[PDB]
């Protein structure tokens, strides 16, 4: 579980958007697995405009923040889940580093801002969906 909360916007993994997040939806994107939804409160992340391939994660299934290396945002295959069915997903940068289910919504920052989320991982691989191509979420 986990969100970016950027001006008066909710950033969060579309397959764990709550009932309320459509109902004040402003943009989503299956193929992507991001949702963002509206808030009263302003938030006060920071959004990367990078092209950083180094980072620090956080893996809620180890409580710890980890320095990874990671790949350029791409379409990458996902297999079938309880989500979605086996798809390619775009957008997606991989890293070797400890995930499990239950680690989506991890921030990945690097010296610029918040880079992604934890969206995808599997045996010793961790994915992240990219959020630095969404320049409008630091406007209105
Ligand atoms: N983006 C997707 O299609 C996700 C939806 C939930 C399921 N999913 C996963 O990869 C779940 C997973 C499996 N093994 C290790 C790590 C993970 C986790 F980090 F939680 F994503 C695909
Ligand atoms: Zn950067």
């Amino acid at each position: 579980s986990g969100a970016i909360y950027v001006g008066n916007y909710r950033v969060v993994n579309r397959h764990l958007a709550t009932h309320n997040d459509w109902a004040n939806l402003v943009w989503e994107d299956s193929s992507r697995d991001l949702l963002v939804s509206s808030t009263t409160a302003q938030g006060c992340d920071t959004i990367a405009r990078c092209d950083c391939q180094t980072g620090v994660y956080y893996c809620s299934s180890r409580r710890k923040h980890y320095p990874v290396s990671f790949s350029k945002p791409s379409l990458i295959f996902v297999e079938a889940s309880e989500y979605y069915p086996a798809r390619y997903q775009s957008h997606l940068m991989l890293a070797v580093g400890h995930s499990e289910p239950g680690d989506c919504g991890g921030i990945l920052r690097c010296q610029h801002g918040v880079v992604g989320i934890v969206s995808t991982g599997g045996n010793g691989l961790v994915g992240f969906a990219d959020v630095r191509d969404l320049l409008w979420l630091d406007e209105e």
